[PDB]
């Protein structure tokens, strides 16, 4: 297991524009296109992201290219965030993957409401952090995924992903 395999399980792979769990147009491996309800706006974003007229459909290679960019950008964002960087750097490699996963799903903004969870993670109070992380809109809206990510933070193992 690694961050790509982990997010691939959590996000799936779809080659046509679909709506994510929040109703937002998305494609590939969880690549958010837009929060606009206008499908034409989503198609424009897609074409801009891929560099050709896609008419709402991409290839597996194209999906994987967006995914590589999106994972890179998520990690680099954490490093550029004054609240997230010290916590991230304090973690082991497996728990770092849980942090990347949460930022990929929620955006660095959301993760940076999580002040108390972040402090507990930096303190390596793993069971306490895990309890706090579940007291969230995140967990209530996507509980099966949140449970896997939380187990990863709690244990520093890949048990929730096999
Ligand atoms: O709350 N988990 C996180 C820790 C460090 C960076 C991003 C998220």
């Amino acid at each position: 297991m690694n961050i790509f395999e982990m997010l691939r399980i959590d996000e799936g792979l779809r080659l046509k524009i679909y709506k994510d769990t929040e109703g937002y147009y998305t494609i590939g491996i969880g690549h958010l296109l837009t929060k606009s309800p206008d499908l034409n706006a989503a198609k424009s974003e897609l074409d801009k992201a891929i560099g050709r007229n896609c008419n709402g459909v991409i290839t597996k290679d194209e999906a994987e290219k967006l995914f590589n960019q999106d994972v890179d950008a998520a990690v680099r964002g954490i490093l550029r965030n004054a609240k997230l960087k010290p916590v991230y750097d304090s973690l082991d490699a497996v728990r770092r993957c849980a942090a990347i996963n949460q930022v990929f799903q929620m955006g660095e903004t959301g993760v940076a409401g999580f002040t108390n969870s972040l402090r507990m993670l930096q303190q390596k109070r793993w069971d306490e952090a895990a309890v706090n992380l579940a007291k969230s809109r995140w967990y209530n809206q996507t509980p099966d995924r949140a449970k896997r990510v939380i187990t990863t933070f709690r244990t520093g193992t890949w048990d929730a992903y096999k």
